[PDB]
């Protein structure tokens, strides 16, 4: 079976929640921040140094940090390459998008949103620009490839992350009209994938309760 | 072409030039930090809104993040896989390491080491905290896995960055001793690619003086 370990509201568990259901993939979800979750990781714990969660368990193989269990599952599963394509070009088009989440999109909106929800750390202007200068690139992104989605004419797994990452922002409130090509490629994901959607939402309504 | 716009002391650059030597790949390369390599870019500014440097241009195809330019350079050229091998699980843990190392050992290592040379940020002990868990976390990946490379047997994508970050610290005279797996890793890496580690050096000695 496949055993996917998670946290209920973090967006690298839901990108990874997103590619299991588009998939079709029957899995185990453990909440390690639900109730008795917290102690389900003990088994495999030397075996996840960096404390890492997600985690994907499938059948005995362990694998760690979203990017590359998404990579993998749209690899190894799906009757088509479309969510990931194999075509070397096209592919290196998901492959920049998923490092841009990763490096910046989501690195520097999750400090600005949910790292002073749960440490603390404080909001400051500079985290504030460091969150607009991702969002310009983003916005600059979909117009230089002029695409609906991040990564090509329909949904990747580069748009798994970025709309996990885009979230981050509709939890504490933050307008990003400013960003017209954004909000519009925000929308249409909702629109077009409601079932990917409601599974992030879900997360959003937790992290709007502790904003 | 192919053309590879680089910083010349920059690991992200000095990773991806590490791929094209392996793989016998003629290419421009542009050091846009020596003279008027600064303007070289002039020419397709718009076109990367981070200021992304590297930058690859193939033919025509630009494509910048330097984990997505060496998945890209190794799955379009050369004779075999073994860098970069396509079946899905020996391929996550490529992309895992490769995931590792922008996340948290080159992030982690570059913000204590680089940062501080260049800018206004300074060393701190929760920094060096955070080099030491990088450590830590890959020094126990070697272990786990168990193979003499980071991602298999022998050399990958993966090693190519893990190596530039490793460089960092050893222009800065940081001993990496007390981390045993990771030591004879580099070590091993330099005595079986010395053509490569010789490109890393290079950097390295431009970095050894402005510390
Ligand atoms: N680079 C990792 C990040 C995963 C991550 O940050 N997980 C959080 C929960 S959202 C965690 O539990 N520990 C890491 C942390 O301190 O942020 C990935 O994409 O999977
Ligand atoms: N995530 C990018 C990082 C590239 C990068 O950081 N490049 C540096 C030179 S070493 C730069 O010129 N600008 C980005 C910065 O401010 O660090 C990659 O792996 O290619």
């Amino acid at each position: 079976p496949i055993t996917l370990y998670s946290v209920s509201d973090g967006p690298p568990s839901l990108a990874v929640r997103q590619a299991l259901e588009y998939l079709g993939l029957e899995h185990k979800l453990v909440n390690v921040d639900f109730g008795i979750g917290e102690h389900m990781t003990e088994e495999f714990a030397q075996k996840n140094p960096q404390k890492e969660i997600p985690v994907l368990d499938d059948n005995g193989f362990l694998l760690g940090e979203s990017n590359a269990i998404l990579q993998y599952l749209a690899e190894r599963y799906g009757k088509d390459d479309t969510i990931y394509p194999k075509d070397p070009m096209a592919r290196a088009v998901v492959n920049h998008r998923l490092c841009f989440n990763l490096s910046t999109y989501y690195r520097y909106i999750s400090e600005y949103t949910l790292a002073p929800m749960f440490f603390d750390y404080q909001r400051t202007p500079l985290g504030l620009k460091k969150t607009h200068i991702a969002l310009d690139n983003f916005n600059t992104y979909l117009k230089l490839l002029g695409k609906k989605y991040a990564a090509g004419e329909t949904v990747t797994i580069a748009d798994f992350q970025l709309v996990t990452a885009t979230m981050c922002l509709e939890a504490i409130n933050f307008d990003i009209s400013p960003w017209p090509l954004v909000e519009n490629w925000y929308d249409t994901y909702k629109l077009e994938h409601p079932t990917l959607w409601k599974i992030v939402e879900g997360g959003m309504k937790e992290l709007e309760a502790f904003e």
